[PDB]
């Protein structure tokens, strides 16, 4: 994708060159000064763009992290509080496991059911897969885990607190994820700055050919392609949750995700 | 903005027939002084377009919250009282209430149709006696909270833990306020529009000594790459204003009351 | 100030005696391209960037305090209503406690006297002790956490719900240091200082350097980047003083007020 | 200024330039303008960046003094609120709270606590406090007993012993919040090396420049050297807010003010 | 030797390179101007400025993680002095976990062998059993909130005050959560790869652009644009990795020691 657009502006030098002769004849002459101008001006806006982009990677990993950490220390508050109730232990963390699959499987727009039926109950996986939100319903369940034990008293109502906060925790991470994926800054104004970068790479062998002549294609293809590396990476780091070779390892995090909650509850991957 | 284009092409037609009789008169126009302004011009409408994109992150960040507190504030009352069914559908009326009154709030739009879908024409009235509609209709789902308190139904430490949801939403509320009367650069943003337009409409003049019958096309793509990039700073500075793009809070509010339904079983619809 | 208006006609008096005095340029051997005023020119848009950014960021901390203060308000008299919908005797005295800390923060932040509205407020006993305070602000505050306090000590309030209340008046806290800090903390002098020299002395050395390229457009174009460099230096001056009282300012009487019908509006008996 | 030492020396430089170049041919040397714009806008750039950066040091520095105050403040009004009556406690926390300030600045200055201490304190506290290698941790500690203690009196119950618990956690994360900015600098390449490469670009830029300019040099380039060079040294001050020069932090008017609070009127309340 | 000085050294013989052969450009035809590779330079310092920015901030972010393990720990070693002053024996326990903590976190980041110190600092069936994890840094936080869980079970800690030390443990996660979230996610290759690539290739062929308007003068302004340019790239490179072993990089070993000398500061020892 990056090599066709790299190729094509070769080619359009070329173009630029053997079309050179003509120039003084068809009545038309392009300096380089008014290409700096707007190619510093593209430049600028690619890199308060791209900047933006890496800070939308960086909370979409961000969020992840939390998934480890609040489903880690929610085990952990389990464990220290109700060491004994290892029937509620291996429940609430069928669920947590399951939120995190179910996460990946909502943010790249895929089924969960597979996932699902291997960790949960059937009666269960119906419930889930019948809601709007299936991680919404999940955290709902696991909360009924912990509020159960509070209404047989094995907890308090501060113990229960205590836990709460920790499936308050994930349903900010889902919120937060939620508003990642539904966030393209509007549909239009990404496909206008890269048809700005893709019209002035292909204008510029025209308007560098007088200066250059024959090298023309030698230093249009290197800021050509200096441009595009720039615009096409700040693409991938805007959809983090996409399958793209520069963004987030879902399917990884998940696995570590299980492995640890497994690791914590006496059990073996 | 395809107008403003369009005045760029007749005002370099313009340039171009008219480049004979000015310059020989002793008035000239190099591209190295147009250069500097709008390298200049760049640079503030990058910082100005950073400003902008986070008050739109912030917007979006105070919604999402919205969605966030709702969905564990429903989540806490059929934990915490499951038995409790005529309070959670109470409590979720005023929660969906809350998410379109805030809506309607923002856009300048009349609630009214919402509000009478969603409750009882008493507090229907009692919201929109109020100044702060958005507020009383909190205050309202408090006094449900409050209710099953004085009950002996939440204890004082789980009557707490929805207080802070509240709380959270308060947040909201305020946060949004402050993003819709608003700006806080207090209509230079005029100025520096204006600013973009002049240089623009005097660009072809500057150009045509350098480029002839080639300035239209070069004078339009600039044109374009500027005031593009002013165009999108505008629409991020105002996330709330009457001329924004209405589908992401429409469909917020539209997910949040679907999930809310959905966790008091009222979908889906019984066998 | 709109020195800009100034400024930019002295621009055109630069121009006119660059127009003028021209020819007496290679006589003398003094040559100005502009080259080396695009340098510079950049050099200067850059920081006035990142200074107008400091400038912003400083203006919508100053815009969200105020926020927090009607919003911690607000859930702290609905709290008090939820909790104790009773007490109106208490709802009463903590409100007029809460109206009291946002005028008396106006008036701190902007150096005027508060005595007419404590006095609009409260007993003239709690406005003999607020004004006695070398913090008078800070001091409402201990009296509305007295107020709370009471409630605690009468059985009406538990610890869980005492605390709950407490957090309120913690942000109010939050508040009140953050407008101090702002208040006293400005953008450093030394930015404000640099810039202002450079940018003007910019905008008159600019008509020198580009008579040479521009013989009679000269005053035209000069004007246009002046204009330019002093509406984004002039941004800055217009964001830097968010609790005075110009135009530009934050309408600190109207929240003020917004602040008090707020808290009337959720008591009333209803 | 350091600066009005190195820009005469710019001055100096820029003589040689106007002296020189006829002699250019002769010795082989032609200079244009341009790759000097190329050089001087990334400098500029990097210089707008680190600027930046040292600002962010400056403020997060600042806020965290903030918070001293704000925390300080409301660990008194909630003793003041929650044990009206406990002066002797009021004073003895106060007094730490206080220690804790003086301490810090010392901490972070360099300089010696026990002038301060001796002030505030007892003796075998101050000796108990000055045994540490850790002073600011050690008044937090004691600090901490002191409520610790209401608690075992059963004078306060485990709820309202959390609020304020909670208030000297907000403190122990300023100390660390500090400590980072103070132990960590930014990286000494950071400085070092940006240096170096503005006040060479700024020798080297009149040779450059007289081509263009002939006689105008010495004003031109001292007017770029100024723009560059306080910039860098602006940076340079705001790095290390905890040091002493002009931009810095006034952490002795600081304490004061924090001081000046907690003992406000005898320490006495309504 | 020290890749800076050797990079510069090409640039110096690129430069002859480019003045003996600047005969052969009229010929061959090959015109290079300065116009273009300042709209490039400038677009690469945009970048490099934008890239540098998040390199700094990574690192500043990695230095806050590891604050936050001293303020965490000193105040909960503090609590437990508060709350329970005469359980010197759960004191020492927990300050032992607390500084294992510390130092299995560096040995964690810094990929080495955690033995030497948790056996210093621990009993021999603990330190088998964390190193027997595959999480051992999450498997201490585990004890540690054991002995906290046991101390409420006693009922030497109330629901309330367990609560208040059980906070500090979730601060000590994050950070868990937080550096291996570092350690495993770097800033994207291709920032590296991509500008790498284009400041090297630049700084190569700008000799050959500056030496028809510069002459002999070219190898002096080129290695000085260079020297820029590197150097900056540079710093972005030793910024990015902060739990390296570089002297650049955070003193990781200091701060354990910090922490260590710290809390045995505060129990009395
Ligand atoms: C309400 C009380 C706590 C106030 C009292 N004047 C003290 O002292
Ligand atoms: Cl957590
Ligand atoms: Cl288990
Ligand atoms: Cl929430
Ligand atoms: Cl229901
Ligand atoms: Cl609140
Ligand atoms: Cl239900
Ligand atoms: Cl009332
Ligand atoms: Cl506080
Ligand atoms: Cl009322
Ligand atoms: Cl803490
Ligand atoms: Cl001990
Ligand atoms: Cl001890
Ligand atoms: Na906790
Ligand atoms: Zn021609
Ligand atoms: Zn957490
Ligand atoms: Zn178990
Ligand atoms: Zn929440
Ligand atoms: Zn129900
Ligand atoms: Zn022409
Ligand atoms: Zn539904
Ligand atoms: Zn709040
Ligand atoms: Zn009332
Ligand atoms: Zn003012
Ligand atoms: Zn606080
Ligand atoms: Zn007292
Ligand atoms: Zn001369
Ligand atoms: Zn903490
Ligand atoms: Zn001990
Ligand atoms: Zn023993
Ligand atoms: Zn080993």
């Amino acid at each position: 994708k990056i090599i066709f657009r790299l190729l094509l502006n070769v080619l359009m030098s070329i173009i630029a060159i053997i079309s050179y002769q003509w120039y003084e004849q068809l009545g038309i002459h392009l300096t380089v000064a008014p290409f700096s101008l707007l190619g510093i001006a593209i430049a600028i806006f690619l890199g308060f763009r791209n900047s933006a982009s890496y800070s939308r990677f960086v909370e979409a990993r961000n969020l992840w992290g939390t998934v480890l950490i609040a489903e880690r220390t929610l085990v952990r508050q389990l464990r220290n509080i109700l060491p004994a109730e290892h029937d509620a232990h291996r429940r609430i963390v069928s669920y947590l496991v399951a939120f995190s699959w179910s996460l990946k499987h909502q943010l790249r727009k895929t089924d969960p059911t597979a996932d699902l039926r291997r960790l949960l109950a059937e009666e269960r996986v119906t419930e889930i897969l019948a809601s709007s939100m299936p991680t919404n319903r999940i955290l709902l369940l696991a909360g009924n885990e912990i509020g159960q034990l509070r209404e047989a008293g094995k907890l308090s109502d501060i113990t229960y607190g205590l836990m709460d906060n920790k499936l308050d925790e994930l349903a900010h991470v889902l919120g937060g994820c939620e508003r990642l994926a539904t966030t393209p800054v509007p549909f239009a104004y990404t496909l206008i700055l890269q048809r700005t970068v893709y019209l002035f790479c292909t204008l510029l062998p025209f308007a560098l050919v007088g200066d250059l002549h024959y090298m023309t294609p030698f230093v249009s293809v290197f800021i050509s392609y200096t441009f595009l590396s720039w615009d096409s990476l700040a693409e991938e780091l805007e959809d983090p949750f996409g399958t793209a070779a520069n963004d987030l390892p879902l399917n990884a995090m998940c696995n570590t995700i299980e492995r640890n909650l497994l690791d914590m509850t006496g059990q073996h991957p």
